[PDB]
């Protein structure tokens, strides 16, 4: 089973999941091998304090039920870390609003924007009419080229001059979007990490100018974070979730990377449904984020 999930995760599954079967192969359950197990979960990317509460919960399970083996944690890890995905197992629904309204955010080159074209027409493909907001205001060629992407997609953009208050292009796509009949409203914004606080200052007002339309809006605050820049991502969740408090994540380029196991770090610190996985370049490709299918990828040594 899950096979194109396996090949998506190939990379990850070296040091994760299947790849503790070599590590675990033929050892003892002693201090050493919890210390090369550690190790393998931190160059996994799986974080300090995650590892810590892993190794911390095993050493635990494994003294308890008096395990001799080795390949017995091979089950206890895909039970503890089946657990941290399942937290946040929820998928998003965007019905019965008038506009559903995603705020996006996250910093640049960490597929926002990607992402955003991939949501609607994924939304458009479900009968919904959608609208963009082009919120990042001072980035005069990515304004432009998401004008350029909903001209060839005949999905309308609402975008103002180089400089424009990013809140007011918000609520004015917002009351466009409530004067069109539009079903869900995808809303871009700035992210630069230059001067950090200046962003979430931004972010915050146009959160608050919502309200004055819709006390509900937005009625989904979402990450967008990339799985191959490591912590990066976890650290960019921190800033943003703080700041603003998001709602859902999406984790992309899980394909490819070994860097994968991120995603365990991200679940466990804040516990934030991941709605999203992006595995590819397909618009399926950014699939809804199910914590059995990728457990069961990232252990099963079948294919
Ligand atoms: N291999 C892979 N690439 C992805 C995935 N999602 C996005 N990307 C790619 O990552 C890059 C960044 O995309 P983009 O949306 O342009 O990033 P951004 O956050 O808006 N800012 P910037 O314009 O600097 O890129 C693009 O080339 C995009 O095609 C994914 O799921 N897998
Ligand atoms: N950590
Ligand atoms: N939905
Ligand atoms: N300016
Ligand atoms: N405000
Ligand atoms: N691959």
């Amino acid at each position: 089973g899950f096979a194109r999930l396996k090949r998506s995760l190939l990379k990850t599954k070296e040091n994760l999941g299947s790849g503790f079967i070599s590590l675990f192969r033929g050892k003892k359950i002693d201090d050493d091998l919890f210390e090369e197990l550690e190790e393998q979960l931190l160059i996994a990317d799986v974080g300090v304090e995650t590892t810590r509460k892993i190794i911390t919960n095993l050493t635990e399970g494994a003294s308890r039920k008096q395990l001799r083996d080795a390949e017995a944690l091979y089950g206890l890890l895909k039970e503890e870390m089946g657990e941290i995905l399942a937290k946040v197992d929820e998928p998003l629904n965007v019905e019965g609003k008038a506009p559903f309204v995603i705020l996006m955010v996250g910093v640049n080159g960490v597929g926002k924007t990607t992402t955003i074209g991939k949501l609607a027409r994924q939304f458009e493909q479900q009968g919904k009419s959608v609208m963009l907001a082009a919120g990042d205001t001072f980035r005069a060629a990515a304004v432009e080229q998401l004008q350029v992407w909903g001209q060839r997609n005949n999905i309308p953009v609402i975008a103002q001059h180089t400089g424009a208050d990013s809140a007011s292009v918000i609520f004015d796509a917002i009351q466009a979007a409530k004067a069109r009949n539009i079903d869900v409203l995808i809303a871009d914004t700035a992210g630069r990490l230059q001067n950090k606080s200046h962003l979430m200052e931004e972010l915050k007002k146009i959160v608050r100018v919502m309200k004055k339309l819709d006390v509900e809006a937005p009625h989904e605050v979402m990450l967008t974070i990339d799985a191959s820049t490591g912590q990066n991502a976890v650290s960019q969740a921190k800033l943003f979730h703080e700041a603003v408090g998001l709602t859902g994540i999406t984790l992309t380029k899980l394909d490819g990377t070994a860097k994968g196991g991120v995603i365990f770090s991200v679940a466990d610190q804040f516990g934030i449904p991941i709605r999203y996985i992006g595995v590819g370049e397909r618009i399926e490709d950014l699939r809804p984020f199910k914590a059995d299918d990728f457990i069961e990828a990232l252990f099963a040594r079948e294919d």
